[PDB]
């Protein structure tokens, strides 16, 4: 609600290119641990907190945004790989910019594109990644958009946001970082 950079509230002139680098790691999909009721501390919080959902809305809510197949990435300074059931799929890219995203609620986010270079990339082609970040830093999460179509058509998925944590952390330790 207060407006905040990392709420949606930010300057133009502050959205500054990012690199791959920044989100360089491995990383881990959250999904299992909604699937595994460890998140419901979280929905109880967050429902207590600001009143917008009961835990059950927003578990829903976040059963839609986490749930993805794709369960860990690893990242480095010019390579994304995804393991996606029973396959890994390792490719090269390069960062092609990014988009400011204006919400209904009123407030923004901005998506950091990366395009792979390798011809074979299919539904990898296009990968977009939001922090709550705006300029360079180094992710501590994200949320991740990815296609075969084109940067423009991922700018459409608004409610599937499938979202990475560090893989040396716990589910409890994910869980506690949320309720920070
Ligand atoms: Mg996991
Ligand atoms: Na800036
Ligand atoms: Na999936
Ligand atoms: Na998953
Ligand atoms: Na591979
Ligand atoms: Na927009
Ligand atoms: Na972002
Ligand atoms: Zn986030
Ligand atoms: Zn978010």
């Amino acid at each position: 609600d207060t407006k905040t950079v990392q709420n949606g509230y930010f300057e133009d002139a502050a959205v500054k290119d990012r690199t791959l680098s920044d989100y360089a790691g491995n990383w881990q999909s959250v999904y299992p641990f909604l699937e595994d009721g460890t998140f419901d501390q979280v929905f109880d919080y967050k429902a207590k907190l600001t009143g917008k959902m009961t835990q059950a809305e927003y578990k829903a809510y976040y059963t839609k945004g986490y749930q993805t197949d794709v369960t860990k990435i690893n990242i480095t300074d010019n390579t994304m790989e995804f393991v996606q059931g029973g396959q890994s799929k390792k490719y090269t890219y390069k960062y092609v910019g990014k988009k400011i995203l204006t919400y209904k609620k009123g407030n923004r986010g901005v998506r950091f594109l990366f395009e792979a270079t390798d011809a074979d990339a299919g539904q990898f082609k296009y990968v977009q990644f939001s922090d709550h970040n705006i300029a360079p830093v180094k992710a501590e999460h994200f949320h991740i958009f990815f296609g075969g179509t084109s940067q423009e058509t991922l700018f459409e998925e608004m409610d599937n946001w499938p979202t990475y944590y560090p893989d040396n952390l716990s589910g409890q330790e994910i869980a506690q970082e949320m309720l920070a």
